[PDB]
């Protein structure tokens, strides 16, 4: 078989988002997770709602990626749903540089 794991750290800051705008109010959390979820079973991390918008999280962001770009342009209760990463505001976490 194949060696498995070399050890090491791609990206130290894995972050996986999916923003949706434009949902119909009348749409609820299921379909949003159910449309999500087709894509992948147990990948969406979870779901909230909003007024016309909502959110979705993942485990890893290959899958968020493919759930977004396979999303990305289609039309949900006979509307138009977008999928983007969204962009969390956050500061580098202060701590001891020699730990």
């Amino acid at each position: 078989g194949s060696s498995g794991s070399s050890g090491d750290e791609d990206t130290m800051s894995s972050v996986k988002i999916l923003y949706v705008r434009n949902l119909m109010l009348s749409t609820s959390e299921e379909m949003i997770e159910k449309e999500f979820n087709n894509i992948k079973p147990g990948a969406v991390e979870r779901v909230k709602k909003i007024r016309d918008y909502a959110f979705v999280h993942f485990s890893n962001r290959e899958d968020a990626v493919e759930a977004m770009k396979a999303l990305n342009g289609k039309v949900l209760d006979g509307s138009p749903i977008e999928v983007t990463l969204a962009k969390p505001v956050d500061k580098d976490s202060s701590g001891p540089s020699s730990g």
